[PDB]
């Protein structure tokens, strides 16, 4: 019976370019939205989203290699070197076949899938990147992490949209507890900050259109709220097998162990009123683990700030705590970080493991006139202190009603 | 100890519509490759692909429904509900929880990412879908099957470019094992003929440019091969744990065995020429499997007709086989076929199962003239009838230097 623990955390974030940095914005409720000013908004109803501010990858990535990947592959590139750095690792011929990773994004390289299509409507097709396939797909974080450590083990990448982050992490360790690997770097990358990504979801009419106030504008569970907001960024987690990580030395951060999936079976972009489908996830992470919705002190929700999936999530939560479901303390760091779609669910894992370590939960910021007839502590504007908490479930959910769910564990 | 059956098949290729005329048209060595029409080819170095002819899904999808979807959904759909027709599987409300689906694609909906951009240029983004995001995303195949057939089981989707099929199928049956669920429908699906697929890969010099013969254009192994041959269409699977399968009187195709990954950790776009990353995905399905190299009676090799890919697995092929490797059969069916990416490993898998119940092997046609040096039997030309043949290995390798391999078992 091989257990998972955490080893190494990376992060980039419209709060900060490292994990403590992007941690201590949250905890102070710091709002990372901002007007888009590398595109021209004028026709678009949103303006607005979290960006990653003085990105920097000049010392991690030549400006050539560079050339080859969209911004969303240089985002996760970066955070995967410092989940690796930070997990203290060290790459040998003997561990490389054991050493792999699950990376993935919800949409992958939009910036340069236009840049590459404006190209070919300007000159034809010989106006085409060579690079073009390399550079937007998924699959393409793991490749080039895969190839600048040495990882022989096994690579995957998850495209499940809003839910990849979670799922990544939660394959990542079926994959090391399987016996397929002793040590995976996990998580996901996004910038969806484009015309395409912007005026796409705004189609859709899922975007907040707060352009006056785009600090207010994420404010989950609040009546006023319109849509989500969009964010930019990567989360990375280096997950391996107990044994060989006492071994090593190597510094725990918390224990992964309970992963749960399910589908909404409902409507391709909204959850059943019932949020029955999310509710299904996290039972099933909390069969995995063994353990009761009681022993969960903390959620960090998926809580996107659209009129329909907080209200779904809600009601899941009540039917899985029940009588805890007061005890139980839920936010939505979406509130101040906006959504990372794909990466989403992986850095909302770094928060919920950092929760456990530092025994402190952020708040759901904006939420000044929650939905009435809910129950729930949703934390609202301040972080809030706590006492013996041991568990803590983080949630995603995504287009096509995929959803998923981890649990955390202190030590 | 839970083990996983196949229990239903669906598909579309460049050679039929349903599995069995698929099946025979490979077995009579039929190219399904003829020149693109659909699309001005004049400025395209390459201008054929294997295509799915007399697409119809007017029975099966609303021309309302369509509207919201890809070629690559409403294929992936298609062959879904092919399979999960074959399977004789009946969804009910005890049941529903525990039936899910693992599909991906390595590119997704370029036909519609392209519609919307040029609508974006054309006349803002107020010009862009409603549905862009749902219609092109790679997990939507998965997203409308569970809505259509009310399954809430897990639903994953691996994107790992032209190593989806054999991942997705891969991990569907690691789910059931693991206890997540006991029925999976799992493949992948794939439409990249278009502009910036063909104009994609054609800018890596990737693609076979031999136009005035197209269907002699993919001939791996072969001394005049010039690059693969683009091919669009879906396979899936239904998986399903062993004992559920014989409790509902399901017919079994085969069984799933192993399930073996690995990563090159070379380059982004080529693997080594020592193949050491397609033998370790061997070994490992070997292992999980339990199973020697000898045991193997036929390889469905990833042979895309690229020059350097074919060498590789040819050096892989030969280092795991070692003194069988001339005993044990390999063939392409690339060759006939084309290469559909996402769906490659999905159709491929089909095959090597329809190999073990059919004990005839389909050949790799256009092999005149194989590469100097090399003493295995690729099986050119025409198929071949085997005798005990009691497994067959599929591999499939992608950008970003990952691998997959499965195994499957007669009965
Ligand atoms: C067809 C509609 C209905 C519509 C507008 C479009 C877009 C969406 O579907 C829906 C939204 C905006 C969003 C529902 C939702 O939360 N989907 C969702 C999800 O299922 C999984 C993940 C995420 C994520 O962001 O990770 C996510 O957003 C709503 O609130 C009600 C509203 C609506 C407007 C007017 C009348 C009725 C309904
Ligand atoms: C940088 C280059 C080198 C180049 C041209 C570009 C494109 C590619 O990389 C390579 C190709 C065309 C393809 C190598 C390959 O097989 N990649 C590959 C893979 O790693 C996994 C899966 C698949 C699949 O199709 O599923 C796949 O194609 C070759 O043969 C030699 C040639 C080349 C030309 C001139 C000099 C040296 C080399």
């Amino acid at each position: 019976k091989r257990r998972v623990v955490v080893t190494g955390l990376g992060m980039l974030s419209p709060v900060g370019n490292t994990v403590e940095s992007t941690w201590k914005a949250l905890l102070a409720g710091q709002s990372g939205i901002s007007l888009i000013d590398h595109f021209d908004t004028s026709a678009y109803a949103t303006k607005f989203a979290g960006l990653v501010k003085d990105f920097n990858c000049e010392d991690i990535i030549s400006r050539k290699e560079q050339r080859k990947m969209d911004a969303f592959i240089q985002y996760g590139i970066v955070a995967g070197v410092q989940a690796m750095q930070d997990s203290g690792l060290e790459i040998t011929e003997e561990n490389a076949t054991r050493i792999g990773a699950a990376i993935g994004s919800g949409i992958g390289g939009l910036g340069l899938i236009e840049e590459n299509h404006t190209s070919l409507m300007n000159g034809g097709p010989r106006k085409i990147s060579p690079f073009f396939v390399p550079s937007t797909i998924v699959n393409m974080v793991a490749g080039h992490l895969t190839i600048m450590y040495g990882l022989r083990g096994p690579s995957i990448s998850i495209a499940t949209a809003q839910t990849s982050g979670v799922h990544n992490i939660g394959h990542a360790a079926r994959i090391i507890a399987y016996g397929d690997a002793d040590v995976m770097v996990a998580g996901g990358a996004e910038k969806a900050s484009t015309p395409l990504g912007v005026g796409g979801f705004g189609a859709a009419r899922a975007l907040s259109t707060r352009n006056d106030n785009p600090q207010a504008a994420s404010r989950p569970w609040d009546k006023e709220r319109d849509g989500f907001v969009l964010g930019d960024g990567a989360g990375m987690l280096v997950l391996e097998e107990y044994e060989h990580a006492k071994k090593r030395g190597a510094k725990i951060y918390a224990e992964l162990v309970g992963f749960g999936m399910s589908s909404d079976a409902y409507h391709m972009t909204s959850p059943p009123e019932n949020g029955a489908g999310a509710a299904l996830a996290m039972a099933n992470a909390l069969r995995d683990a063994g353990i009761e919705a009681s022993q969960i002190g903390y959620v960090n929700a998926h809580g996107t700030s659209t009129p329909a999936g907080d209200k779904a999530e809600a009601q899941a939560v009540k039917t899985i705590f029940g009588e805890a479901a007061s005890r139980v303390l839920v936010s939505s760091t979406k509130s101040m970080t906006g959504h990372l779609l794909g990466a989403a669910g992986a850095v909302e894992s770094i928060y919920s493991i950092l929760a456990l370590r530092d025994q402190a939960v952020p708040p759901t910021i904006n939420l000044d006139n929650p939905d009435e007839g809910c129950d729930l502590d949703f934390v609202p504007h301040e972080a809030r202190q706590v006492s013996g908490m041991e568990y803590t479930l983080c949630n995603s959910f995504g287009f096509g009603g995929t959803n998923g769910s981890l649990i955390f564990k202190k030590i």
